């Protein structure tokens, strides 16, 4: 499905980006734990379907760059988030209330 095509649309372009999906709060805090290596350089957030999360991440961000421009044109709704700035513990708090807004709707505008 979607969410299949994704996560390969990431490992076509580079391989060795780490890809991961969940559907619970308690299968994010593993995604993020072994990400927070990784994702120490740069890490992506896709929201497929009615709660299904897929957490990816990169050391270059031209390969996050590149996946995300070939995902989006392929899946336009699918929801991209780009994570550099945030610290790889902090990026919890950004996946968890993705996992939440799919659930309990909010604005959460500036």
């Amino acid at each position: 499905g979607d969410a299949d095509k994704i996560m390969e649309q990431a490992k076509r372009q580079d391989p060795n980006a780490q890809v991961y999906k969940v559907t619970t709060p308690d299968e994010i805090e593993e995604a993020v734990r072994r990400i927070e290596k990784y994702g120490a350089q740069v890490v992506l957030i896709i929201y497929t379907s009615s709660g299904i999360v897929i957490l990816v991440a990169v050391r270059d961000p031209s390969q996050a760059d590149q996946i995300l421009k070939e995902a989006k044109k392929q899946n336009p709704s699918a929801t991209f988030v780009r994570l550099e700035g945030v610290s790889p513990d902090d990026l919890r708090r950004q996946v968890e209330d993705v996992w939440r807004g799919s659930l309990e709707h909010h604005h959460h505008h500036h």
